[PDB]
């Protein structure tokens, strides 16, 4: 199932299917006298208490069997070589199943100073996960902060089981952030953060979000294809939900409108690092990718280093041309909102004016 | 005639033949965390002094002649095992001869506990019907409440005769209105409800209204197929016309704003869960669907309950990843209006934020 | 040339080519209760001190030599039969040769009844005609009107010579209109008529418009291909030129805006009895047609009584679908302005709501 | 490499590639009356001390070997036949190399009246060229004005080296205009102008832009074409920057409206006399041109010359159709802005009726 998951997302047609980031609504203005020498760019940034070399995360996908491991390796050696944190995919399977846990562990082993980020899934704290199984996915790699995901489009879609996300669940989140001592990222799963998703979470104590957005990885996509798999009748309801959810681009503005001083991944379909100065630019702090990294993780590890090579020339080039020296001044950097995005600000409340100033600190 | 209707209707190419309900310009607001479980979900609302299952109705189609009250039987016996609400086809040709008459009873015989929805057209209001007649349509099947259809572009088009609306339809329907024991619903028949229209019927006290918009069934297409049939020279006016009308989704902006309380049926082109979801989130207290039913219909009972699961769990997944847990948080829920149906909206002076209010309360 | 002219327009491919009307900007509410029966419109409307049947026109386009006063002579007894006004073409070779007046007199014989609309350029005002030319123009077919025609944009591109347009002409056509007993109105020739221009006849006591718009018959195509048939330079000129002009719909709104007391005709790309509706609810008084009407009389009188047939059986369906009993119900009738449309009269200064109130009053 | 560009832009296909000027989002508004006759009209206009013939420049190109001399001599030649200020490429070759300078100089040999304009790029006053350099370059063609190069885009996707625009070469260009006796234009390389970029330049006393925005020449793509060529990897990185820039449009509305008192060249993307109609209507003093040139001189003199009469009658065009009598008329004449370049504009800050007093004050 991990590995179908993998498979499908790996080797079939669901990246972007029938869904937009709504990234082409950005455009980053062009600064003919950049005002700075390509050289003296600084990409480094902060990611809690670390500090990293390029504002961009891998963030969770797998892990809980061997082969699976050896895809975790891959992509954390060289996030290692990079100074680039690394979310690993949900760690359930690993708090049931001791065998399970060298697939996760060995990520820490290969990557001893960079952030590394746990992962398990909101609908475990109403299916008794609580403070023990949370200390258990931190130590298990000694992470340095824990993603707790939210998937209900997947789940709704996939051929078991129903979504659960009662309002116990946070306020069981609420009482495990008193006693971790690493901060909880809540991330979505390709279906995007909403204002009132992302208020809802803040007056529960969660400060961190990982947008995951649509545009990206199509998870309503993935399930679907698991269903025509097996001749299960969800399918077509899910082709009909395929470009369900906030787009990344969206869902960066209402995270950072509803919750200004919020730690931001920007993700869902980050592809470049001209994607990556976007999301940056409009509001996050840092970007995420996933299925790429997979892509080319399963190439293998020369095939990922040139990946990452050409992720940070784009992110480079996108500061040079913007006039951007650092991460900081990137944040800060003029661009045009146009087309669906902006009619999308303009319904949801999103004053373009009260956004320019929230986005510049 | 009844049966050509039926046969163009089922087998041709008319569903939304070059027209649009304007619901590609709705999008309901993905909750990541819907503060609600998938089992929870509660999809009953009130349909006058009944109770229903789920906030759809099968809208009037059929009847007349035993090949259709075979139909009719199907599509009763379904929604009673369902608990959805089914309105007939015109009974005209029921009050003129006794033989049609069993063609429409057979529904309550198969469905004696939803409310069942008689039909009669507004332009034989000028052609002599009155009380008697309306109390025969209701009689025949222990409706529980009466249609009232207006269908003056499908008139225009068609071969034969020509339309007829004059106010003194009103003035009588006013009367008639005075001494039925049931309510009047008014609907259209593919071209859509306007605010002008919407408002002149509420000074006659029409209080419940059925959309009909354009971009479902397409009747002026459906003429024109009977025209081209018999070399009849308004095929190609016909053809000029295949947009006309207000948009599903415009009409029911439209109605919701200018009678605020009203009981508003959303129909014309609801062809999935969502777009019954999308409906009832922009201002309808339940969606109409008729052409998708009387194709599964055709197929057969299994078909028909495969049909309504489908349109059923669709429903809920938008109600789930909505973090609606009934059908009033689902008329409440967060959305956003972009595109051809905002310009609409704003061109006819309306307000989005009343709007937002009105849909809400 | 006259025939080179026509042989163009009639069998190549410039009608609305790389042009538009901007008409699918404007959506006329359908109103599912009209208030009307069909057999009570009425279509009747003033033209000058004459009553015609139904608000279109035949606007100016041929005569001149034989076989085009046999095309004339074929429109001219439908438009009578039909008590529609008919516009001859450029009377200038007809005031040099008496050869040339039979071919335009023709009209007169067999349309004892309806308006006829002589036809002179505005150039010719510059070039030595005067009151004289203008009266035995108007004397040769008993004319109620005279059209003066502005083709700037055909004379840019056309083989031979080149435009003038002094003010000086304006001068002598307000001189003439003082001793003239019929009224002037002033035409385009496929590329529309702005506010500026509107305004500018206006000063000079013009008060009578035919916008003949972009998106019809494009003289800057036909100029084009006349020039690539010479082998003349200035055929991809004319090509880049080819969405040159004000779109029809545009220049309804910039001429009822700007002179809200004119007589207007809307015309330009009038194609069915829907743009003529669309035309009139926009602003126009009447609606303009030339092309159409040309190709129908070449394939013969009975195609040109369909084709008319047609026209009106399409606009009584607007106006039945509109709930218009009459011309002057449909001027005042509910529309929706999108699109590129909306866009350009928000650029151009034109408030909406000042609109509104304008083409209704 | 000098012919590897000309080759490139010459041959393949880089001409507006997945880039945009937003031209099609400007209107000149068509007079039916233009007030004026053809032969009227002037189109002369001032290039600092001289008169030109056409507002309408020659942009720099190339330059630096006998094959580029050769295609220089052709544009000088034709230039100077037609009234039409040149400027040369990069002159960097020539202030290294004497036998380069010949290819510069045979300009002014050929072309003795027409302003005549230098080139030196902006990293060049990083790279220690100063007031001597400049003046070589301008006396090795006794200059009339020197153009400083943009190019940062160009510089980072090229295979050699990375762009240094430190403001140290700004304060240096300051203190060089000090001493230089004619003057400096800042042009971009299409990649465009934007209002920071122009408002800091005139805040160290530059008063003259070329705008080079995107839409025509693809630089970025130029060097992606030069990077697969030597299967160098920053190829695939160049392809996602392909539509990296401020459009030839929007760059003539920002630099128009920050620097209200420039002297301004919209280039990039100009391919008819009715693309330099708009650019100058738009808020440009003058219309530039490079690749169309370049391929119509590569073809022959007599080819250049047919281009410049096209050229110049689109453009005369274009002026009789508004009513613009002289190149001062056709600034204030009236436009229409629509779609993404109003949405640009809006998203800028650019207040449109402010706009509209400053492009014709
Ligand atoms: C194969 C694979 C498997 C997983 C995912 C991704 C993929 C591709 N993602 C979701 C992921 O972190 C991310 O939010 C989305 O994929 C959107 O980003 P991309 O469009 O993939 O860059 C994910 N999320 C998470 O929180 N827990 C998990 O275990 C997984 N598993
Ligand atoms: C074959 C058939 C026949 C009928 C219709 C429909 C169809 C498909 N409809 C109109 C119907 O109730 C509905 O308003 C429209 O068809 C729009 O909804 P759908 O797009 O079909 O869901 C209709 N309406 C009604 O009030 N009286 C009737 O007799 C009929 N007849
Ligand atoms: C063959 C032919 C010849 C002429 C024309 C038209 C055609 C088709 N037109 C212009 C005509 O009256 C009308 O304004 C435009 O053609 C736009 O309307 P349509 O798009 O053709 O309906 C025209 N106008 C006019 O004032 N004097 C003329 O002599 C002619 N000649
Ligand atoms: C072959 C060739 C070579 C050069 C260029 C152009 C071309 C086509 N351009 C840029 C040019 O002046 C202009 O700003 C852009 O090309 C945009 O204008 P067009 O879209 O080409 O009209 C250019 N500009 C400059 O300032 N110095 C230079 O040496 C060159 N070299």
């Amino acid at each position: 199932r991990k590995v179908e998951h993998v498979e499908i997302a790996a080797f079939e047609n669901v990246d972007g299917l029938s869904s937009s980031t709504f990234l082409n609504d950005v455009i980053l203005v062009h600064q003919g006298f950049p005002g700075i020498s390509f050289s003296e760019i600084n990409t480094k940034t902060k990611f809690f208490r670390k500090e990293i070399s390029v504002p961009v995360m891998v963030t969770g996908m797998t892990g809980g069997r061997n082969e699976l491991g050896r895809i975790n390796k891959i992509i954390a050696e060289v996030a290692e070589k990079f100074g680039i944190p690394m979310g690993v995919g949900s760690q359930r399977v690993a708090i049931e199943k001791a065998e399970a846990r060298e697939s996760f562990a060995i990520v820490r082993k290969v990557a001893p100073t960079i952030p590394i980020i746990a992962n398990l899934g909101m609908p475990q704290l109403v299916k008794g996960y609580g403070l023990k199984e949370f200390q258990d996915a931190i130590q298990m790699i000694e992470a340095d902060a824990i993603a707790v995901h939210l998937n209900p489009a997947q789940e709704v879609f996939q051929p078991e089981g129903e979504p659960e996300y009662q309002i116990y669940a946070l306020e069981k989140l609420r009482d495990i952030s008193k006693e971790l001592s690493v901060p909880i990222i809540v991330k979505e799963s390709g279906n995007g953060i909403s204002m009132e998703t992302a208020k809802l979470l803040y007056s529960y104590g969660i400060k961190n979000f990982d947008t995951s957005g649509q545009g990206g990885t199509n998870w309503i996509a993935i399930e679907m294809i698991r269903d025509i798999r097996r001749g299960n009748w969800k399918a077509e309801s899910a082709k009909n939900f395929l470009d369900w959810g906030v787009p990344t681009a969206a869902s960066i503005m209402e995270v950072r409108y509803s919750v200004p001083d919020s730690f931001l991944v920007g993700s869902g379909g980050i592809r470049s690092g001209l994607d990556a100065a976007k999301a940056i630019a409009l509001g996050a702090d840092i970007a995420g990718m996933a299925l790429p990294v997979l892509k080319s993780a399963i190439e293998g590890k020369e095939s990922l280093e040139q990946f990452f090579r050409k992720i940070i020339f784009e992110l480079k080039a996108a500061m040079m041309l913007t006039g951007s020296k650092d991460v900081d001044a990137l944040k800060k950097t003029s661009i045009v909102i146009l087309g669906k995005l902006k009619e999308w600000a303009e319904y949801r409340g999103i004053n373009l004016s009260i956004y320019e100033k929230v986005r510049k600190r």
